């Protein structure tokens, strides 16, 4: 339903297609997004930094539809910069929705109605966004990039990427952090969108890390370490995350998955990162041994 | 809905009650297998094979029913005898209907069916078979047993008596057989019943040896390990088996648990051993990372 244009070209007329593809997209994809919040149930929708989301998207909508038809690179160019824009004015948006729904969804009894709003909200802006920064990415001189395609993308490098970051955060709260390995197909190399990967692999990095160290509290000095195996073949790319911190208890399982739920970020880490696995055609499946420990498993399907 | 008994006296009373327990039991779990056999598809069973096993139960309810109210010690003595000879006369009831089955169930189109008939027959069989054995296990003088109940059971004990089991096939076949590193919880012990695991752990470990082998024909002599992790919690015993075997393709994922399915037993192996699982309260799961490996995970629940 949204493509990511790998075209390039001498003149620079690849970037005027895929700018008034853009302006085609972007305005229709908003739309859906108000449409969203103004079936939001009223109690919920009033709520004041839900409202403020629910304004940002109208603002969007109307700037969009209020810039002019790409004609030629100078317009193009300046589409560009309202694009830059509401990109960053909109980059808070996931922490506001969490924050507004906090409170005012224990209100309704149908506890369906939020997750589909959340799941269907979040996955569309992903996609918004991606396309947005896709075709920023165009004008960038990046080797083994198009846009925001990778054309070789290694997963050993992306994940080593999130490790120290996640490390880095664990050892600020613990005083150390698991050391991680790698194995299965760590020389493994293709094209693929590294934007998804890096939302989703320090959420499930810093879940396996905190895990490992609330359950060895006696011992934060010698801690189990999580263990990372990547497997890629013609169909999909795995990613399994497994942990020695203790499992996920029988009694949180089935509550895991659903936003806000913490045994504590914000309980946002689970069900978005599913939400966007399912949305690009992958999965996020969840094994825990409790007493022992968990294995997450990431898929994601090829370009 | 079935009780194994594990009350003990001196008179050797509860042999009695236990006894008459089964009596009135046993007849009445035959005839829903008989009426299973009954709703078959016609022409599944007219399939001989199919009519001497339907036919085999005939003949066990008769007997069941033929033989008079217990009264006492000596009454009792008699049934197991008749109890036994069922048992022996009915050991090869799994491969006759596999048999049966594989060829005769092409002809309907309501696939549906054939699993659902598979499934209830074999669980309810599994069922059958644990409370005759019991019962007549009561009779038994082993420590660390009440009838079939071991009170206190060693998964890594009976792990490594499978592997043992299973090694030696896989040696006889290929030259070689990995070998098997256990984790976790190798010091759990708990009351528990062997039966299931007998049928299933040699299933899953035939399997995982199995794939193990074959995707590594130029190295027979130097495979990956089996690598199978114990968790023991309040609630359930996990086992975790995990090999290198290269995994379950995409194309073969959803025909895995469809009794008779082989990429080559018979194609039993895999939805034998989920119905089983499920029967008594657990479940079984497959996680497949393609190009390197399978995780499969036998759940279930303690007593
Ligand atoms: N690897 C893991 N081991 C144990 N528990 C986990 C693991 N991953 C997630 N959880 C549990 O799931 C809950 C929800 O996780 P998440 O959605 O990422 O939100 P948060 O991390 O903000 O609590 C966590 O609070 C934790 O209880
Ligand atoms: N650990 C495993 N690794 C790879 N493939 C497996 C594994 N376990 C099962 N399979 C696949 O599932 C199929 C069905 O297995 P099963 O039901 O046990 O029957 P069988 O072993 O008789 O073929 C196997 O033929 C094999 O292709
Ligand atoms: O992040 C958001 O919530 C929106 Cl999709 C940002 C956006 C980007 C491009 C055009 C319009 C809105
Ligand atoms: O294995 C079988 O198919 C039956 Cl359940 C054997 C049996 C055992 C006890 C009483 C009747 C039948
Ligand atoms: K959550
Ligand atoms: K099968
Ligand atoms: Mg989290
Ligand atoms: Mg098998």
């Amino acid at each position: 339903t949204m493509m990511l244009y790998s075209g390039r070209s001498q003149d620079g007329s690849h970037l005027l297609k895929s700018g008034r593809y853009l302006q085609q997209e972007l305005p229709v994809r908003i739309a859906h997004r108000i449409k969203g919040f103004r079936s939001l149930p009223f109690i919920i929708g009033c709520n004041p930094t839900i409202l403020h989301v629910h304004e940002l998207y109208i603002r969007a909508f109307q700037k969009l539809t209020d810039f002019p038809p790409i004609k030629d690179q100078a317009d193009e160019a300046q589409y560009c910069q309202l694009v830059r824009q509401l990109l960053d004015d909109h980059k808070d948006v996931v922490t506001l929705l969490a924050e507004g729904l906090r409170e005012s969804r224990k209100h309704i009894e149908d506890e369906k109605l939020v997750r589909y709003f959340l799941d269907k909200t979040l996955t569309s802006r992903l996609g918004i966004r991606m396309l947005a920064t896709h075709h920023l990415a165009l004008h960038e001189d990046k080797p083994d990039f198009v846009g925001i395609i990778c054309t070789r993308l290694s997963p050993k490098k992306i994940i080593e990427k999130w490790v120290d970051f996640a490390r880095r955060l664990c050892e600020h709260k613990y005083g150390n952090a698991p050391r991680v390995r790698i194995n299965g197909h760590v020389a493994a190399r293709f094209p693929f969108i590294p934007m998804p990967l890096d939302y989703i692999l320090p959420e499930l990095l810093k879940n396996a890390m905190r895990a490992t160290m609330e359950s060895h509290l006696d011992t934060p000095y010698n801690v189990p370490d999580v263990v990372i195996t990547i497997a890629n073949n013609d169909v999909d790319l795995i990613i399994r995350i497994s942990d020695r911190g203790g499992g996920i208890a029988h009694k949180d399982l089935d509550r895991v998955m659903d936003y806000h739920f913490t045994t504590a970020g914000f309980g946002f880490g689970l069900p978005t990162s599913r939400a966007y696995a399912e949305y690009l055609g992958g999965s996020l499946q969840l094994q825990s041994l409790q007493g022992i420990g968990t294995d997450v498993y990431l898929r994601l399907r090829h370009i």
